[PDB]
């Protein structure tokens, strides 16, 4: 739908203007500036760079930065995945924070495993990796529906 | 007594909003203040504005969660023992509403004994015009140091 066709419209075409558009268009992921590895239906990636406006006072990513970009990558794969007569809405999340993170995060929202064409309550996982090693996971509970 | 009491007692909570912000960053991208901090209850607001909107123009979900963690982080720390340590191992929410206009988020740990050690579960609210519109729950583990 619309929030993964601009996600996807400006991740192809430059990081500065994917930047600029989410600050404009969906403000506060902007606090993490964050950009597209991947997105298409069923999956997304993400990645956001290390620096002191995204740490915790132990100087490491801030468990809610992580958060953030889990909540984009989900979030837009849900848009890129239901068909367009369905509408979704997050309603819960539970995270688990397995490691500090030390450095650029990268996080990966796997939806090969969900039926995108069911309404009701669908789980969409995300890992997040520092170094190509797993530090945090999250699970957001969406729930669609013909709307 | 507790060294972040001791803090927030001699700054106010003006100056205090202002320095967790500095010490843990991130929380500065809400521009949180707080309203209240004593052992067992953290009350901080975060207002709507630009920087905190969603795409459909209401207060983000994930900036709600960093207030959740903001006021259920400093209530452990101000009310657990000083030879005690905690670190938060995950975190559960629940989105009840769309939040728009200024938010109020409340740690409420009128019911934790903070003096045990072992995992604690503390429940956060927020609201907007007094009406609920999330909640949270962030598991803390608190050992002996």
């Amino acid at each position: 739908a619309f929030m993964s066709q601009m996600m996807q419209m400006y991740q192809q075409v430059g990081p500065a203007q994917f930047s600029a558009m989410i600050g404009q268009f969906a403000p506060y992921f902007a606090s993490i500036a964050p950009q597209f590895v991947e997105l298409r239906p069923g999956y997304a990636e993400v990645t956001f760079p290390k620096r002191r406006e995204v740490l915790n006072h132990i100087g490491t990513v801030h468990a809610i930065a992580l958060c953030n970009a889990a909540e984009l990558a989900a979030g837009t794969m849900t848009d890129a995945s239901i068909p367009a007569g369905h509408r979704w809405i997050p309603r819960g999340m539970t995270v688990e924070y397995l490691a500090k993170a030390t450095g650029d995060v990268r996080a990966v929202a796997d939806g090969s495993q969900i039926d995108w064409q069911a309404t009701g309550n669908l789980v969409v996982p995300v890992v997040a990796y520092v170094d190509d090693k797993p530090v945090f996971r999250a699970e957001i509970t969406m729930y669609v529906s013909q709307a």
